């Protein structure tokens, strides 16, 4: 079907580095999961696993209704280039007010565009780095 | 030239630049490492030690005082330079405190078998931050 038939679920875009981490941490914690990849074999990967995952872009609105999007609590991109994940973001908040959205970013110009486009919590990865750095320096 | 037991960082862009202003406001002694001509001259116009170089040229790491520096700050996004880079300020000063930053579990694993003691994967602490505010 490449469909799901859940709702108030984390929606995931992208299961590489940052998205298999979170993907993880959400199944263990029972909060219901669907992960939206390009990746075929990721996808298959996530299928064999028993979470659900839809295969195609999260830029094209079928895949986004593939994957009820229209009911999802959270909207979390972890794709690495903020200006895709701007146009995402743009689209899912005209559609919903209330979605809780997060995304990933690497620069503050990419930072503002996402906020700008509705965005509830940007992530920054060079401001994490810097800001566990501190944390280590810091530490005794 | 003139100083010991300071922070050497490496790098001051977008990560580097972050952890240099906290560590000059917290009053850490600082010798900044960069490639960038640009970077080098507004931090000497604001009185900050830098090399201009790249950290893995020998002289540029004597240039910073890495033999007698306390930590060693890699704040450079190829994690497979970094760790040459390590390895041979381990070799020069095995007492240093090293950490570094990454990209990809590879680079984790071969800076820490290189010598470093800590390693910050960005993408890692990307989805720790996120979970924090998901959980
Ligand atoms: N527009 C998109 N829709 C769905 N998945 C994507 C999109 N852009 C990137 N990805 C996936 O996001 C993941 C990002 O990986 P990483 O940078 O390792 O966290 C990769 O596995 C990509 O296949
Ligand atoms: N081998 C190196 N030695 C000194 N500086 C470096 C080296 N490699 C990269 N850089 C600098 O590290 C900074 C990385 O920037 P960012 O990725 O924005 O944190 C840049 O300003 C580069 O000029
Ligand atoms: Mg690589």
């Amino acid at each position: 079907s490449n469909a799901v038939d859940i709702c108030n679920h984390a929606l995931l875009v992208g299961y590489g580095r940052v998205g298999s981490l979170l993907g993880e941490k959400l199944l263990a914690s029972d909060i219901p999961l669907v992960v939206i990849e390009t990746s075929r074999t990721r996808v298959d990967e996530l299928r064999e696993r028993g979470v659900r995952a839809v295969l195609g872009n999260a830029a094209n609105e079928e895949i986004m209704q593939l994957a009820h999007l229209e009911c999802a609590k959270w909207l979390i991109l972890t794709i690495p280039n903020g200006y895709e994940a701007g146009e995402i973001v743009a689209s899912a908040r005209a559609k919903n007010p209330d979605i809780e959205i997060i995304a990933r970013a690497h620069y503050d110009d990419e930072v503002a565009y996402i906020t700008e486009r509705g965005a509830n919590q940007v992530v920054m990865g060079e401001r994490e780095i810097a800001r566990t750095m501190l944390e280590l320096l810091e530490t005794p």
